[PDB]
């Protein structure tokens, strides 16, 4: 949820 978008 965390950058960049992807990364949970």
């Amino acid at each position: 949820g965390y950058f960049p978008v992807g990364v949970d």
